[PDB]
């Protein structure tokens, strides 16, 4: 197929400063930082993913760097560059509000129908872009959707993307390890369920080995209280046994968009419309020298 002419930017260690730790797991650690390129007079807020050195872990991060440097969409996280130190670090855009999963849990009392439905549209747009680029995510979940601003979310975590999270997986994937854009649609349905329930764990208490049998019988995630039959019906269609019967991401963009034009007809939330989240039109929305700071989305070379 088509040659991948994406540019892999090699960044000097001296061009960026680690500020604090954002998260730490088995992979290594993610830091909040600033990237001050060449003689540009710009400070770009960045997230630095730093890898111990084992030949296997270095290949896995370079496989993720390959995919992440090959995407370019407002609703997908792109790789700004890599730094070749003794460790190997991925330079990414800072998503200051973290993962959408923790965001819905921490801010449920100020999350209205407008925000929820717009997030669904944005995720479907990012996913439809990945489809255009012939990329199967294989790990779509609310934990892997990051928040740039409460009004702007992006799909990330390409560590499993190709051309195991059982409770988010399609039945063909659990049983036969078959991954399609239609298996991503199933994971999209589960992600929406996570948003609509304000961060509830799917099939809470049920062990992962029991899921495949539960799905085969016909058991699915329940109707969230805020969901009208209109929204639940969509989630349900993402969980059909026949992958081809499931909606396409382009149809999900359309369906969630029609709904986002009249959000209270499709999601029933007490106190909705009187709820407000931070916006770039708020005071003190934007610690260091705030001079010459530019978001990665506006920094293009
Ligand atoms: C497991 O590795 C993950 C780490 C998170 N990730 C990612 N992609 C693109 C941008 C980005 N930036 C980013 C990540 C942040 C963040 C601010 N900005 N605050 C927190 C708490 N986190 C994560 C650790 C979830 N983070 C995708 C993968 F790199």
């Amino acid at each position: 197929e088509a040659p991948n002419q994406a540019l892999l930017r090699i960044l000097k260690e001296t061009e960026f400063k680690k500020i604090k730790v954002l998260g730490s797991g088995a992979f290594g650690t993610v830091y909040k930082g600033l990237w001050i390129p060449e003689g540009e007079k710009v400070k770009i807020p960045v997230a630095i993913k730093e890898l111990a050195t084992s030949p296997k872990a270095n290949k896995e991060i370079l496989d993720e760097a390959y995919v992440m440097a090959s995407v370019d969409n407002p609703h997908v996280c792109r790789l700004l560059g890599i730094c070749l130190t003794s460790t190997v670090q991925l330079i990414m855009q800072l998503m200051p509000f973290g993962c959408l999963l923790d965001y819905v849990r921490e801010h449920k009392d100020n999350i209205g129908s407008q925000y929820l439905l717009n997030w669904c549209v944005q995720i479907a747009k990012g996913m439809n872009y990945l489809e255009d680029r012939r990329l199967v995510h294989r790990d779509l979940a609310a934990r892997n959707v990051l928040v740039k601003t409460p009004q702007h979310v992006k799909i990330t975590d390409f560590g499993r993307a190709k051309l195991v999270p059982i409770k988010w997986m399609a039945l063909e994937s659990i049983l036969h390890r078959i991954y399609t854009h239609q298996s991503d649609v199933w994971s999209y349905g589960v992600t929406v369920w996570e948003l609509m329930t304000f961060g509830s764990k799917p099939y809470d208490g049920i062990p992962a080995s029991e899921i495949s049998s539960i799905l085969e019988k016909g058991e699915r995630l329940p109707q969230p209280p805020i969901c009208t039959i209109d929204v639940y019906m969509i989630m349900v269609k993402c969980w059909m046994i026949d992958a081809d019967s499931r909606p396409k991401f382009r149809e999900l963009i359309i369906e969630f968009s029609k709904m986002a034009r009249d959000p209270q007809r499709y999601l029933v939330i007490q106190g909705d419309e009187r709820m407000h989240l931070p916006s770039p039109t708020d005071s003190n929305f934007y610690e260091e020298d705030m001079d010459d700071v530019v978001d990665a989305d506006e920094y293009l070379i």
